[PDB]
């Protein structure tokens, strides 16, 4: 799917992630019979030329978008945008999880974090049985489509985002920020990227949704992170512990201790 520089509109900023940056945008694009097709779009833009990184950035969006699943977010293409690399992607009204728990945690109970939870294992079970890594499992990477409305019996709905450029590729000191997300033994050798690793993100994901999106050791600076890790610390339980034993179990050092996701959503049903 490739797109021209022409048929994409920037409009305003929306964040950032690592060596990219976010915008609201409209594709535009000439259908048949003079027919003129406008869509809401998320571009994201790859920071300068950079070359391995946008290989990295565009192989993982492509692997993931060779497949269906309704809890895996859209993209609709690539543009090699002269001097920029963009993605483009469904434009999600309600923003990143991460940014909606923060704001909503007042409003927020067991059973609609379970919810979400429930939905990202499904997406997370589904890579594993397509054996497609993800590597950037978090809050931030969670976008959130619909609110729960009981009123009409509707759950919520999200949808997990693309990785971005893979953590086999990235600057050590940035894989150390992103400590306690990316696995311990990613953080020893980048190659030890496996399916473990995303069972590991998914645990510090729990985390984020029981803490109603704080950011576990975000105070900590980078030499603080790996001595966590160092000394195996464990996070400590969130106030709505109803989740502490899986996130446990999730984030075990030892990657073949961690439970498959047809364990992880047994887990959560059982809460049910």
């Amino acid at each position: 799917h490739k797109i021209r520089n022409e048929d994409l509109i920037f409009n305003e900023s929306l964040g950032q992630g690592t060596f990219t940056k976010f915008f609201k945008g409209v594709r535009r694009e000439v259908g048949d019979y003079g027919q003129l097709h406008e869509t809401e779009v998320l571009l994201k833009v790859l920071d300068k030329a950079h070359r391995n990184y946008s290989e990295s950035f565009f192989e993982a969006a492509s692997m993931m978008s060779k497949l269906s699943h309704k809890h895996l977010v859209l993209n609709y293409g690539v543009c090699v945008c002269g001097d920029e690399n963009i993605l483009v992607q469904e434009f999600v009204k309600f923003g990143s999880l991460d940014t909606y728990l923060k704001k909503n945690k007042n409003c927020i109970n067991i059973l609609w974090k379970l919810e979400v939870a429930k939905q990202l294992a499904a997406a997370m079970h589904f890579l594993e049985e397509n054996t497609l890594i993800h590597g950037n499992v978090c809050a931030k990477n969670i976008l959130l489509i619909r609110e729960e409305d009981r009123k009409t019996g509707n759950p919520p709905f999200i949808k997990l985002s693309d990785p971005g450029i893979s953590i086999t590729v990235l600057p050590k000191d940035i894989l150390q920020e992103r400590i306690p997300w990316v696995p311990p033994e990613c953080i020893e050798n980048p190659k030890n990227l496996n399916l473990a690793t995303d069972k590991w993100s998914f645990g510090t994901t729990l985390w984020e949704i029981c803490s109603g999106g704080d950011k576990p050791l975000s105070a900590l600076d980078s030499q603080r992170k790996l001595q966590f890790y160092e000394d195996r610390h464990q996070l400590p339980a969130p106030k709505a512990a109803e989740l502490a034993n899986l996130i446990n179990n999730c984030m075990d050092y030892e990657p073949d201790h961690r439970p498959s996701f047809r364990a992880i959503i047994r887990d959560l049903n059982s809460l049910f």
